[PDB]
């Protein structure tokens, strides 16, 4: 099919994004490496959408092949179960590591994925991800709601993405750091009034029950 | 007449306000604030460290004021008094009205968006972000469609915040490339 061609060309323009972006160049690029002429990019637009989207989707499908992975390791008692902090600050470093190669040129592709016209594809794939992070991680631990698991996690991967694009740190050590602080930040927003409040009360009839027992004998 | 614990935190908070420019969004405007009433330093006890609530605050009362400007809007055309825009018009100007409270305290603004960016900040600074708006597109009246509920939301949400960012990178007179991003970001959405 048409659609086939298209992903086709968009995988091999990837190769060429580092010297030449996220653009009709890197397209017709990818074209040409395939045998095709470079009149291929008429099939796409020019702002860089189709290219960068067909990146991010590729990513995710990674991130979802790995974290099944490391939990068919623990299906086989070959690795324990991380915590949740520990799961999700290793999930989103596997997930930013895949943007290195092209990291140049990841800012520009940040802007043009916040485009309105955009912003439903990338909204999409962005909480697709969350969901899928979450779902490995398992939790069953905090208590927060599947509104506050997506918003907290969707902030510690985009904001640990920008301050990525300005680290010049080696192997972006600050990165992974911002990372750790940001992850602790959410954990730590499970402690809510309401837990205050069913953990209170989990002693209490901890209490008393201790108090009959005593009243035993 | 007396005074809740709450009227007294907002109290404190809208006098904090002041210091903004000298201390910036910070636990030392708060306690500032709080000795401008009278109030002893063990008030400021009573918050956080981090800013946060004094840019939570600021945020309602710029949504607050927002709300009221539209509805007002609203009755001049209800009035006949004025004619209703067109829904693309309408959003670049409670965008631009929205984003305009922001410039007397612009100075330290960049970082009030990143401690809002924060997840401990982010359910109250998502739910703020989306109940804004949410009320302007009850004011545009779009009575369909090319867009959804959820596609409205979130490109708006997209309009509002990139704009903001633009606009605390902007020199120009009267913020005129921020206008001029606001305009070239809702043609995008609207086309
Ligand atoms: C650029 C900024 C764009 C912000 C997108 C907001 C769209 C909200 C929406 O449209 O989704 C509303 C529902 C809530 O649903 P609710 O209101 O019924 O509660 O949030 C979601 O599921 C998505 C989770 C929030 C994703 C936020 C990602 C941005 C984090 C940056 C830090």
């Amino acid at each position: 099919s048409e659609e086939q061609l298209q992903h086709r060309i968009l995988t091999a323009a990837l190769e060429f994004v580092p010297a030449h972006g996220w653009t009709a160049e890197a397209i017709a690029e990818g074209a040409q490496s395939l045998g095709l002429s470079s009149a291929a990019a008429s099939m796409f637009g020019k702002d860089g959408s189709e290219l960068i989207l067909h990146f991010v989707t590729q990513c995710n499908t990674r991130l979802t092949r790995v974290l099944e992975e490391e939990q068919k390791l623990v299906q086989l008692g070959q690795a324990e179960k991380r915590k949740t902090d520990q799961f999700l600050r290793d999930a989103v470093e596997t997930r930013l590591r895949m943007l290195i190669p092209y990291i140049e040129h990841w800012p520009r592709a940040l802007s043009i994925l916040m485009l309105p016209h955009n912003i439903p594809s990338s909204l999409s794939l962005l909480t697709s991800m969350v969901d899928d992070m979450w779902h490995y991680a398992g939790d069953q631990s905090t208590d927060f709601n599947w509104y506050t698991r997506r918003a907290m996690l969707a902030a510690i991967y985009n904001t640990t993405e920008l301050v990525m694009m300005q680290d010049s740190s080696p192997d972006f050590e600050d990165t992974w750091r911002f990372l750790e602080n940001r992850v602790n930040d959410a954990m730590n927003m499970g402690h809510t009034a309401k837990q205050v409040k069913s953990t209170g009360e989990a002693l209490v009839q901890g209490l008393m029950g201790a108090a009959v027992t005593l009243k035993n004998l």
